[PDB]
């Protein structure tokens, strides 16, 4: 009926999809906010639960709501307790974890490409999609693992997890792929003499940038056909990444529109 005890055990078992391990194994996660589980629903990913905030859902998640499945009316310390956020939404979703499809990827003529280089944490590979998604990239290629299902991608990214082509593989298999399909990369780096305004990034492009506090290894360098920099006018010495990847993938959306 009503939960609002975190001692209960069904909030026990959905509790533990905050690790990793578990999700896996019971191919199962949660979503939280009105806004990810409908994007998720978009992208056919199926719910098998709702819980719902016994002190009313806002008018989006009302919405949400009423486009659905057994439904739990929770308690804030629940939600809070299934929550990855300060404030908890009101709808919170157990998804099945989407059939994994092994298809290949081949950049297509209008091909934007972000390729992360040490992107570690979650947050900020959420954030990063986040960037990569509203820029129009067609695909973020990730040298370094990822976990798609994680509560933190899925909030960083707004949801945009669940359909932004995003792939992952060692550097040296990402490098071989570029080279694989002929397609142009443009390295960033905070040496480089060229700004990122200069370079030419005509549809069919690759763009890798590294960790906040570090710049892009040789391998990358050497295997750049164009070498940028961000430029930086006060005491900042970097940029978050999700920010990096939004300014030099809008500047291939601003000469892409000229």
């Amino acid at each position: 009926m009503r939960i609002t005890s975190t001692a209960n055990p069904r909030i026990k078992e959905l509790a533990r999809l905050l690790e990793r391990k578990h999700r896996d194994s019971q191919r199962r996660f949660l979503i939280e906010g009105a806004r990810e589980i409908e994007r998720a629903l978009q992208a056919g990913i199926e719910l098998e639960q709702a819980l719902v905030w016994e002190g009313g859902l806002n008018p989006e998640e009302q919405q949400v709501y009423a486009a659905l499945l057994a439904l739990l009316e929770v308690s804030e310390a629940v939600l809070k307790k299934l929550s990855v956020r300060d404030n908890p939404a009101g709808l919170i979703a157990l998804a099945r974890m989407p059939e994994r499809t092994l298809e290949e990827y081949r950049p297509s003529p209008d091909a934007l490409i972000l390729v992360a280089v040490g992107l570690e944490k979650p947050g900020n590979l959420g954030a990063v999609l986040r960037s990569a998604d509203a820029a129009g990239a067609e695909a973020v290629l990730v040298a370094g693992g990822v976990d798609l299902y994680s509560p933190q991608v899925i909030r960083n990214s707004t949801g945009v997890v669940f359909s932004l082509r995003t792939l992952a593989a060692s550097e040296s298999e990402v490098l071989d792929w570029i080279k694989q399909h002929n397609l142009p990369l443009v390295a960033t780096t905070p040496h480089a003499e060229a700004l990122y305004w200069e370079a030419n990034l005509r549809p069919p492009v690759a763009i890798a940038v590294g960790p906040e506090h570090e710049g892009l290894r040789a391998a990358w360098l050497e295997a750049a056909q164009t070498q940028v920099r961000i430029p930086m006018q006060g005491q900042a010495d970097s940029l978050n990444v999700s920010v990096s990847a939004a300014l030099l993938l809008y500047e291939a959306l601003r000469q892409r529109l000229l």
